């Protein structure tokens, strides 16, 4: 089951943004509220927006931020790359110990869901290696946030600016800068060839071991190189040592050498599944880390 | 994609509950706690415990009641059904707007899984019609609950108490009353065999025509009765006339009614697939209610 962390420390962050007719979410820090800079865009700024020079024609008060019933004054706004920091007259006495990270690709996030500054859901997400990610997020969910929760601090490390028109979404970790080669201006754009993350598929065969079901397993063996060789033909990730290394708890765990499962993983890519399922599914799963599944088992 | 609701309000509600050296998780609403009896028991006393004598040799300070490190004073305890009410003499400031409601098979909610009283993690659940949910819980999750939030309200709609042989999960309602034929004894009990979730089968297929995805609709109708005896014969529900309501709105946006979408169900099961794909995948997915379908739409 793809388990997502506890929102309750993130909820507590999230407020409502309004600038003429656009609204959408800001995360709520301390004395700053933290959004994606589109915002102070109209129509006729959409398309190619200098906003360097749609800023400095903004005025604290045209910014209305709602927290709940009540409403924030902003005593002041700046920019950083993508996310526009609006300084407020209070602090958030929610604020969560937290910090700001950048995620690597093949990396897992939680995802709260927000409209009009209200959350509606969180669920889990990767970071694709084409710097995409595939969630659920619709009109006004901009502004909300990814985030990852190691013991009582949350480890902020996206916030939603577009869909593309494939129906995957883009965006940017906290200081403003896009994953990937995307931009906010209200232009069509393509990604690049995604691929498949090898090292949480493996991941989630041993699961699907650990639970009991181990009919894609095989006694045959391949080298890592050679691994690699079939993986790439299919457009899957480039498995490394590190990703080896990473994997030991499972392998041990199991009694399954990595090897071995990669072995499994390469016989499934070249027969397929031919109907059968793995914990449920028809596809290969690769948005589980070998941390995620640890944690859970 | 299962999303959850956000958690935390519930989160806000989590306690552990300690008999001896036995612990889990309960649910602090007001000034009562809800847990599930067993923690009374002994290891050894689950193998075929008497509760209600286990329960006359307790008193208010043998209960161990702490949210985080505090301890809540018990000043009351009863017994009903299944569940431990525990009065305390505080009632909890985070409590939401709550009721407590019986769900039937096929709906969704979301669980806060929770050990020693602390939220891990927040999952989608459906809960199958033999009455299990495919759960992920581990010792000492017991008391974790299952829940929707509709508006402001949280609806409790599930407590856990226990893994059955086969892996999958069963519990109670906040009411103590079991989802199902189990009882809390560490006996052999196994469920029913499992049947496909018709209704959000249909459902699904409702959002493959939001979508676009309409291959599928075919020409012809059929009667509710000769669906649901032609259904049972490939292991799917039968309709009930509260399935046939649920899907009211979906059958609404599509102009496409349940009956006519039950005869182009019927046809897929007669006939297969043909290889082809819904919303990118040969399977039918039958964990996505009609509320879910709307949720995301
Ligand atoms: C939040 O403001 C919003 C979230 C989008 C809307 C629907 N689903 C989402 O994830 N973001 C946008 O509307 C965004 C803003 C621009 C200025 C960066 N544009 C967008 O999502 O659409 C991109 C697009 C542009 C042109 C085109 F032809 C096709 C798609
Ligand atoms: C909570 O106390 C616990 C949850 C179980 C433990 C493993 N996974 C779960 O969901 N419940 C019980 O231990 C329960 C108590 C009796 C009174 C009903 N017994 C139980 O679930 O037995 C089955 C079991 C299977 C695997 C396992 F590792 C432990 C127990």
């Amino acid at each position: 089951r793809k388990m997502a962390f506890p929102s309750g420390k993130v909820e507590g962050c999230m407020v409502q943004v309004t600038c003429g007719t656009t609204t959408l979410n800001g995360l709520w820090l301390d004395d700053v509220v933290y959004c994606p800079r589109h915002v102070i865009c109209t129509s006729e700024d959409m398309l190619n927006p200098n906003y360097e020079d749609l800023l400095i024609r903004k005025s604290n008060h045209n910014f209305l931020v709602q927290a709940g019933n009540v409403q924030l004054r902003v005593i002041g706004h700046s920019m950083q790359n993508c996310v526009l920091k609006l300084k407020v007259d209070t602090a958030n006495p929610k604020t969560p110990k937290y910090k700001f990270v950048r995620i690597q690709p093949g990396q897992t996030f939680s995802v709260l869901a927000c409209y009009n500054g209200s959350p509606s859901g969180v669920y889990q997400c990767a970071m694709r290696p084409n710097f995409t990610i595939k969630g659920s997020f619709l009109n006004g969910s901009c502004g909300s946030v990814g985030f990852n929760i190691d013991y009582d601090c949350v480890s902020f490390c996206y916030m939603h600016h577009m869909e593309l028109p494939t129906g995957v979404h883009a965006g940017t970790d906290l200081e403003g800068n896009f994953y990937g080669p995307f931009v906010d201006r209200q232009t069509a754009q393509a990604a690049g060839t995604d691929t498949t993350i090898t090292v949480n598929v493996l991941a989630w065969l041993y699961a699907a071991v650990i639970n009991g079901d181990r009919w894609f397993l095989n006694r045959f063996t391949t080298t890592l190189n050679d691994f690699n060789l079939v993986a790439m033909k299919y457009n899957y990730e480039p498995l490394t040592q590190d990703h080896v290394d990473i994997l030991g708890p499972l392998s041990a765990q199991t009694g399954i050498a990595v090897l071995d499962m990669c072995a499994s993983l390469k016989e499934l890519l070249q027969n397929g599944m031919n109907g059968r399922t793995i914990l449920g599914s028809a596809l290969l799963e690769d948005e589980f880390t070998p941390f995620d599944v640890v944690r859970q088992c």
